[PDB]
DNA sequence: GATCTACTAGTGATCT
DNA sequence: CAGATCACTAGTAGAT
């Protein structure tokens, strides 16, 4: 069982937002994250794994502040200490750099670039962000592994598709080639 | 090829709005239809076949009015004929209502209860509400028995817990009414 | 291998 | 003036 969540921004554009509060079920979050998800969590203190799902092509860099503070948001008010303190940082890289070693016990994890480690601060806290974000809170039970697939098949699609496109442009080119000759 | 698009709603919820590249890839659409879906086209015309994602337990009934006119005047600005008036009624009904015959030709549908068919009405025409969605435009290349499969495995894991849940409740009440 | 059918793919033109 | 469709020709999978 997942936590979903849905940050609608100025954009006109919606973002996904699923937290596992479990560390079995961070570990199913660790697995089969996304290339376009973003991992956010409390940084000195425990708390639960909070992922931002960008659009395709959407770099980490492009995401939109209100959006990036709702995560901090949200996983400060579900990081068990986190809830307290006031000022509290919230660390977030995407889910192609959060490395797994065996060492670990089950639901944590490293980072392979620290370079791609960005960190946000949250002064106090707000309760309209968190009632905004609660009522688009719904509970799912998703086969991941699955869901994964499908987004690598579309991807596979997409790649298959603009070699098609391609080899029809280069077809159309040497028609033209032979019409001028 | 699917065109997919995003209208959210005045209580910010998000709702997904496709609607296939031809008439052949909205046959694929027809066959791997979500019960989720509700499926949207303009009345005696000839236009797209615009569908809708309901969350999870959603209702027909239970629609925004917002995003009801945002895919009925994504249907309107789709169709050939009905682009160009200023009242055109845009018929929309669940995707299991949808029934295909053998006998159909690519790009008509059948209904297996007319008592499930509904009717909204689109008067004059919003540059706004069409601009709006197409920033949210985007174009992918979906597997749908594949993604319609998660959704049913999806449906197949909450079943279980929730019996799971039932089990359990009615063993410790088993135990209360016993020992007490 | 020798026919044969039954399908898919490719291509140029012609129609919207 | 891009895409759908027609009218072919040519290639491939089985099947006898």
């Amino acid at each position: 069982m997942v936590f979903y969540f849905t940050s609608s921004s100025v954009n006109s554009s919606a973002y996904t937002i699923y937290m596992g509060k479990d560390k079995y079920e961070n570990e199913d979050l660790i697995k089969h994250g996304w290339p376009e998800d973003i991992w956010f969590h409390v940084d000195k203190l425990s708390s639960a794994h909070v992922y931002l799902r960008l659009h395709k092509g959407e770099n980490i860099e492009d995401i939109p502040k209100e959006v990036l503070m709702d995560c901090a948001h949200l996983v400060k008010a579900n990081s068990i200490q986190g809830c307290k303190m006031n000022n509290v940082n919230v660390v977030y890289t995407p889910w192609s750099n959060l490395k797994k070693t065996a060492d670990m016990d089950v639901g944590q994890i490293g980072f392979h670039r620290q370079k791609d480690v960005k960190i946000v601060t949250v002064e106090k806290k707000v309760n309209e962000i968190l009632n905004r974000l609660e009522k688009t809170k719904v509970e799912r039970f998703p086969d991941l592994a699955a869901e994964k697939e499908c987004r690598d098949r579309e991807e596979r699609n997409e790649k298959k598709a603009q070699i098609q496109e391609m080899k029809k442009r280069e077809k159309e080119e040497m028609k033209k080639k032979r019409e001028m000759d």
